[PDB]
RNA sequence: GGGAUACCAUGUUCAAGUGAACGUGGUAUCUC
């Protein structure tokens, strides 16, 4: 695993749709020769569960998919929730 | 000359589960 494609496909394909939301914050202090990366994997109702923080910029966006695809259970369970979901608000 | 972050213009391709990233041209610091 370990891997772009895969990530991109678990988080935007498997999960992600017209509802919800979630959001992908890089934030971190960039140095010529300490470089770092911080992602932080939230959704719209504010939770947190893809944080990658590596050396670049791309380590830190395949690091944070990652991250997160670490919890299959959990975007399984999203999977389930944007299709349970009765397509309303209130 | 090898490499990396940052930025701007723009394109390829990978997977083939389906959706996205890097590359490349040049400026610049730094670094080896």
């Amino acid at each position: 695993g370990s891997l772009d494609m895969n990530a991109k496909r678990q988080l935007y394909s498997l999960i992600g749709y017209a509802s919800l939301r979630l959001h992908y914050v890089t934030v971190k202090k960039p140095t010529a020769v300490d470089p770092n990366s911080i992602v932080e994997c939230r959704v719209g109702d504010g939770t947190v569960l893809g944080t990658g923080v590596g050396r670049n910029i791309k380590i830190a966006g395949i690091r944070a998919a990652e991250n997160a695809l670490r919890d299959k259970k959990m975007l399984d369970f999203y999977a389930k929730q944007r299709a349970a979901i009765p397509r309303s608000e209130s």
